[PDB]
């Protein structure tokens, strides 16, 4: 049994949403065979004009049939087989935040749309995850559209309307935390009068609202939380943004204009991976393509405390000088896994990474189908994070061993240079020494000997002081980079990948209770794989997190205690050979005071 249509039909069965105006069912055409997102119930007006609409961030309305048997009105859609923006965050994956790269493409497509709508004079009113489909491109990268918008949630409403640019904040902050900015205790259900007041308690600059107790305080927030997956550099972009969109009054509210144009410049922006080699940090500089290094310099800076002049970039094995005109759009391209690593002459403290450390919630042995559903997605998302960080570690450390091998190799450059200095000094010495003895009212030749001699002396010193350095820079000299490769985790060992098979197990386990949520009721034969699914979903957790605290954190701490000392010992070494080659050039400069002096005496 289903309904049909002149040119489409659909299965009852193969319902997509359910609202209360009407029903989307999954349904093909009766002539191609193609799928579409059919809609079953001054129309005829206003659908009309929603044909004409076109645009990448909306769903093209295509046509309005009339169905057979009870001549509804039917909206023929563009169908997303991917979901809705909700759909993608109920994974476990997502449950702590969405991709750097993922949210990007969500507020490209989210300001995309509304601008278009705008530009037309349609105001959404609703604006939720709900609302925002997801569709593969052709390219492989989602596209997001909307689509619901004619006639809205309760926890996307402004203060005033409880009783636009409000749902759109809570939107951005719900894909960027994997959480809602203003959740009470007991959720916004019982607790929808503390739910207000958390909004009418406006303390604009601040963003979110944790209620962590019954009918406790409201712990405000100003910043994104430290479970955050986006980038340090993209947080201090994206703040300000939801702050002044965040407040019930219109005076201090930004509209889309001042919106539009903020939003433009996060997104106009190029990404340049910077590495902190002496932090053990990496960071994200957003930075438009026509800014030049100066401006580079400053937001390396703000996100690393390090002066600008004392900003010393690698890459690729070379030292890498940045002209401070230099557009951003010609510098070298970097990547996670090939940033430009920063190191200072200035001591620099050693942090490392910054996360949130959760433990795992305890399972209850209530057999309840929404019980276990609700568990399983929280269980599954922590396993998502520590499987995120495991990675991270990894990413960090690997980072480290090419940083290290890479700088020792930079200051063994600046060795050979001095080398090359002290050939010329040496040569120079040897050939004005030796060039007096040949030609030897004597005491303008004698005080040149007690200070040639002086200089051959002190010359010889930077000589035994650098061959030690050469001897610190050989392997096993106090200061080789072999400790790295055998302190902490390393991908053989393949820890990000053990996390990901017990966090596929645990993903199938919540997969089917979320299954087992849509039934009302299970038989006994699958209530009982229920209960002993529920069972193996907490010895897989129980093994992820003994697996990532006593292997992952353990082995990273002891390479980040390690580094930390090698970092004193590498810096020390930096200060002797500067110092080495600077009593190389004040003498260079010492022999030139010589050479021409008595050498070149006067007489016609
Ligand atoms: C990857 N798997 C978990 C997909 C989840 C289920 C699903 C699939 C396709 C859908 O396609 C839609 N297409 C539309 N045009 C509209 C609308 O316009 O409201 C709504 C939907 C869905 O909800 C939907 C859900």
């Amino acid at each position: 049994a289903m309904q049909s249509t002149s040119n489409h039909l659909w299965l009852l069965s193969d319902i997509l949403g359910q609202g209360a105006t009407a029903n989307v069912f999954r349904g093909r055409h009766k002539k191609t065979g193609d799928l579409f997102a059919i809609k079953v119930f001054v129309q005829m007006r206003e659908f009309e004009v929603l044909k004409k609409l076109n645009h990448k961030n909306i769903v093209k309305l295509f046509a309005i049939e009339e169905e057979t048997t009870t001549r509804h009105k039917v909206l023929i859609m563009e169908f997303c087989p991917c979901g809705s923006l909700y759909t993608v965050l109920e994974e476990p994956s997502n449950a702590y935040g969405l991709p750097e790269s993922e949210f990007l493409i969500v507020l490209r497509d989210v300001v995309g749309g509304m601008n278009h709508l705008r530009e037309n004079g349609i105001v959404h009113r609703d604006i939720k995850p709900g609302n925002i489909m997801r569709v593969i491109g052709e390219d492989g990268q989602s596209v997001y559209k909307l689509t619901d918008f004619g006639a809205g949630t309760e926890e996307y409403l402004h203060p005033d309307m409880y009783e636009d640019l409000w749902s759109i904040g809570v939107t951005f902050y719900h894909a960027a935390t994997g959480s809602l900015p203003f959740r009470p205790f007991e959720g916004p259900r019982r607790n929808k009068e503390v739910m207000y007041k958390i909004i009418t308690g406006k303390p604009s600059g601040a963003i979110s609202g944790v209620q962590k107790a019954e009918n406790g305080p409201i712990d405000w927030s100003g910043d994104m939380p430290v479970s955050c997956s986006l980038s340090r550099g993209l947080q201090v972009l994206l703040t300000p943004v939801l702050a002044n969109i965040l407040e019930a009054d219109q005076e201090k509210c930004w509209g889309f204009d001042q919106f539009f144009a903020e939003t433009s410049d996060i997104l106009h922006r190029m990404v340049i991976h910077v590495f902190s080699l002496q932090q053990m940090t990496a960071h994200k500089i957003y930075i438009h393509s026509y800014n030049t290094a100066t401006i580079f310099h400053e937001l390396v800076y703000k996100q690393t405390k390090i002066i600008s002049s004392n900003q010393e970039l690698i890459y690729e094995g070379r030292r890498l000088v940045l002209e401070p005109g230099r557009l951003a759009q010609h510098f070298p391209k970097t990547t996670e896994e090939n940033p430009i690593f920063v190191v200072s002459r200035e001591p620099l403290n050693t942090i490392g990474l910054i996360y949130e450390k959760i433990s795992l919630p305890k399972v209850h042995p209530r057999y309840d189908l929404d019980g276990d559903a609700s568990m399983a997605k929280a269980i599954t998302g922590v396993v998502c994070y520590a499987c995120r960080i495991a990675s991270t570690l990894l990413l960090y450390q690997e980072l480290m061993r090419k940083g290290i091998r890479w700088l020792i190799e930079l200051i063994k450059d600046d060795y050979n240079e001095t080398v090359h200095k002290k050939t010329e000094v040496v040569i120079t010495l040897d050939f004005c020494i030796r060039n007096i003895e040949k030609t030897v009212e004597l005491g303008e030749i004698s005080d040149i000997h007690t200070k040639l001699l002086r200089l051959s002396s002190s010359q010889g010193t930077i000589e035994t002081s650098l061959q030690d350095i050469d001897s610190r820079l050989s392997p096993g000299g106090s200061l080789a980079d072999a400790w790295a490769h055998q302190e902490g985790t390393h991908p053989k060992d393949r820890n990000v990948e053990k996390l990901q098979v017990l966090l596929n197990c645990m993903t199938e386990i919540y997969y089917q209770f979320k299954k087992d949520k849509a039934e009302r009721r299970l038989a006994y034969n699958e209530e009982q794989i229920h209960k002993f699914d529920k069972q193996k979903l907490y010895y897989h957790a129980t093994k992820a997190m003994t697996h990532f605290t006593d292997e992952c954190v353990k082995k990273y701490e002891a390479f980040l205690n390690k580094s930390e000392e090698w970092i004193r010992k590498m810096l020390h070494l930096r200060k002797q050979l500067l110092s080495l080659t600077n009593q190389c050039f004040d003498i260079e400069e010492e022999v030139s005071k010589y050479q021409e002096y008595t050498n070149e005496l006067q007489e016609t």
